[PDB]
């Protein structure tokens, strides 16, 4: 039997739709996946190819907590450290933030998706390190979910990095995954450090997950990642009501269309819920948003708000804070 809930599937299809609309975007994915099991709960792409997993994408800013994660887990960083977030230059390349902050905190760096921040994490580690790390969490790995015409993406050999290029993987950029890769490397944080198989068939036995940090890491990313979905946070248009939400949000840059070359913005939005204890993984992209905003929360917040509220409800999960 199929793991997709046909609840999920209409509501998930249903407000993608309403999004790719209203914002007169090219295309769109929803990916939501059971965030203890890797079970695919729902996949929705509109019409054309199975885009969740044939198509790569350079993700942006919801690449950014698995740095994070990668130097908690090393011991190298506690959540209160602070670092130098100013523009800084990698020969004559500059790394710098949307918004300038002289300086943040871990925290601060995954509530303000800070670039600085998140690439002087990476910088702690060799290339070896990084690279082991992100091919840890499936970066140019395939899946074998059985989907035909499955991306495996990009993860360029460490032995050719460039100071700048480890820098900017660490955003998200230079390297590649498809969106049901994004939302497995996601079973990092929710399944307490260990990635999950994904599936769209139902699971007859517990599926083991290979470890990638410790259980206590990835519980202290969720806390983090709270920060994102709340007032000051990146994320604040894709807060649920009644829940709390781990969650990052950004534009991608799609580098190959199926078969073909390509150079498109992606508006994206990542998640789950309830962040303390989470059930659900909910992953959205649109392609080239053209109208009612162009930045990624506000194009893609409001479709996630809605599969997430509507997926925790669905399976039945109670709101942990009364509805505003
Ligand atoms: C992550 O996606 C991050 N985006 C960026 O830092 C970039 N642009 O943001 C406007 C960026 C850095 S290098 C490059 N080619 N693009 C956060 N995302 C957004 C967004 O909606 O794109 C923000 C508004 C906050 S910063």
């Amino acid at each position: 039997a199929l793991s997709l809930d046909q609840r999920i599937q209409t509501l998930a299809y249903e407000e993608l739709n309403k999004a790719v609309e209203y914002h007169q975007a090219k295309a769109g994915t929803v990916v939501v996946l059971d965030a203890r099991t890797g079970e695919i709960l729902a996949l929705v792409n509109t019409p054309g190819r199975n885009r969740a997993v044939t198509d790569m994408i350079e993700p942006g800013s919801v690449m950014k907590p698995f740095p994070i994660a990668k130097a908690l887990d090393s011991g190298k960083v506690d959540t209160t450290d602070t670092f130098n977030t100013l523009p800084y230059k990698i020969g004559p390349a500059t790394v710098q933030d949307t918004h300038v902050y002289p300086t943040l905190d871990v925290r601060g760096i995954m509530q303000k998706s800070s670039n600085v921040g998140t690439s002087k994490l990476s910088a702690m580690f060799t290339p070896k390190e990084m690279y082991d790390f992100y091919h840890d969490l499936g970066v140019g790995v395939r899946m074998h979910s059985g989907f035909p015409g499955e991306s495996a993406g990009v993860l360029r050999n460490w032995r050719k990095w460039r100071p700048i290029e480890q820098a900017t993987m660490s955003f998200g950029y230079g390297l590649q995954l498809s969106l049901l890769q994004l939302a497995r490397a996601y079973t990092v944080l929710t399944h307490d450090g260990e990635l999950l198989p994904v599936s769209f068939e139902k699971q007859a036995v517990a599926p083991k997950g290979k470890r990638v940090i410790k259980a206590s890491t990835a519980k202290k990313v969720r806390e983090l990642m709270v920060s994102v979905t709340e007032a000051g946070g990146s994320g604040i248009a894709g807060a649920v009501d009644g829940f709390d939400v781990g969650a990052k949000t950004g534009t991608a840059r799609k580098l190959v269309n199926g078969r073909y070359v390509d150079y498109k913005h992606v508006a994206t939005f990542i998640g789950f819920a309830p962040a303390k204890n989470p059930r659900v993984i909910v992953a959205v992209t649109i392609d080239e948003p053209t109208a009612n905003g162009y930045y990624s929360g506000v194009v893609t917040g409001p479709v996630f708000k809605q599969v997430m509220g509507g997926s925790l409800n669905i399976l039945g999960v109670s709101p942990t804070k009364p509805l505003t």
